[PDB]
């Protein structure tokens, strides 16, 4: 068995996403196929920010409600997706798993991981917002509703005297995924027929952030919050070339 290994990094300035790929070519002579493990890392910034003001009474906050990582082989490719990790949804604050010389580790407080229905050509992970306590008051989710206070997810005070924009929760008092962002650690295994003639493969990797629109307004007596789901989507797509002969992945 021979193992050839590599790092690839691209930063998407527009979408604020550091996209890191660690790859391993595993060539075991007693295996029917050449293996490539694509470890998908980097960081998608949260970009929790007040984006709007309209007097002292109305204000809006953009906040990340989902992160996504997807790998997709073009239609006419002979190579196939053979395995993926996590293999299923993950509910826990932390994800840790050892593959055999990898330890996958990522943190996802207030979020959970959903595995997108894999094919032989595509696989993906959604890290979606679950629920959150707000200064010991929650848990609130995207569907929380109160007849007086509306959705209170990111409402600082119910009755505060400040401008609307000064009444959103501090990102440091919430999940680190909101501000600091999300750092993926997912693994994909590609297999390739050794006898196949075109010993080159294209693969696309997509990083995605979906942001919600959390809005505060003054109800003449108190603050009221409303959330609109999936207002903005930021999609960063990248094509890599796989060369099974040379055992390189490039950019």
């Amino acid at each position: 068995t021979t193992v050839k290994t590599g790092d690839l990094v691209t930063y998407d300035k527009e979408n604020g996403m550091a996209k890191k790929v660690f790859y391993s070519f595993i060539d075991d002579k007693n295996h029917n196929k050449k293996l490539l493990v694509i470890r998908t890392k980097g960081t998608i910034a949260g970009q929790y920010r007040v984006y709007s003001e309209e007097g002292a009474n109305k204000s809006g906050l953009a906040w990340p409600s989902a992160f996504k990582v997807q790998l997709q082989l073009p239609d006419n490719e002979v190579a196939q997706i053979s395995d993926y990790y996590p293999r299923n949804s993950i509910d826990t604050k932390e994800y840790m798993s050892t593959l055999t010389g990898h330890t996958l580790k990522y943190v996802q407080p207030d979020f959970k991981t959903i595995l997108e229905s894999p094919t032989d050509k595509k696989v993906g992970w959604k890290v979606i917002f679950n629920n959150m306590v707000n200064q010991n008051w929650g848990p609130y989710d995207r569907d929380s509703w109160n007849p007086v206070y509306g959705n209170q997810l990111f409402m600082k005070t119910r009755n505060g005297s400040m401008k609307a924009a000064d009444n959103f929760l501090d990102p440091n008092k919430a999940s680190s995924l909101l501000s600091s962002g999300f750092s993926p650690d997912f693994a994909t295994v590609i297999t390739m027929d050794r006898k196949a003639s075109k010993q080159q493969t294209n693969i696309d990797v997509i990083y995605e952030r979906v942001r919600d629109d959390y809005q505060l307004h003054w109800t003449s007596t108190n603050w009221k919050g409303t959330n609109t789901k999936d207002k903005w989507t930021d999609r960063s797509s990248e094509r890599y070339k796989i060369d099974w002969e040379k055992e390189e992945m490039t950019n």
